[PDB]
């Protein structure tokens, strides 16, 4: 396991819902947060942790958040 493989990239997200995990695994997240995908669980549940705030790492339904895809391909 060497840390440095060639073409390497984390998924962004947002928290379009708010939640309220219950147990300690489970991410508590709000409506309007962001969040690192790292180690995807499934194709439904992933799994990273708080911008900025890598303390709070739990998994967390997919269906609950919506990839920021930014748009703006053209220089300035």
């Amino acid at each position: 396991g060497s840390s440095g493989s060639s073409g390497n990239k984390v998924r962004r997200v947002k928290t379009i819902y708010d939640c309220q995990a219950d147990n300690d695994d489970e991410l508590t997240f709000i409506e309007g947060e962001v969040i690192i995908v790292t180690g995807e669980e499934d194709q439904e549940w992933w799994i990273g942790h708080i911008e900025g705030q890598p303390e709070r790492k739990g998994v967390f339904p997919v269906s609950f958040v919506h990839i920021l895809s930014d748009s703006g391909p053209s220089s300035g």
